């Protein structure tokens, strides 16, 4: 499913960083966001989770998790240069949606 792919994905980043570096936070709010458009929501706690189970750094699913809660609030968010978030990543999640 997208939100699965979409886990992945944020899974492939410098998880290990209790500071996101700035390419993983643009493209983990671009991810965030791009799906709470679809009509396909990450919440938080599915972060969370996700973040336990592969054992990233806590601080590290904090900010995801914390990005996701701002998306998840139905208000704006900053994403300093949002090109990072590709468009294979979105095409591809866009089509993972779709086929649902």
């Amino acid at each position: 499913t997208a939100i699965e792919k979409a886990l992945d994905f944020i899974g492939g980043m410098n998880t290990s960083a209790s500071v996101p570096h700035s390419m993983d936070e643009s493209t983990a709010k671009g991810i965030l966001k791009y799906l709470h458009d679809l009509g396909v929501p990450v919440s938080p706690e599915v972060v969370v989770a996700r973040g336990e189970q592969e054992g990233w750094n806590p601080e590290f699913t904090k900010k995801v998790a914390g990005w996701a809660e701002k998306v998840a609030s139905g208000n704006r968010i900053l994403i300093k240069n949002p090109e990072y978030f590709s468009t294979y990543m979105q095409e591809q999640l866009k089509e993972l949606v779709l086929e649902h």
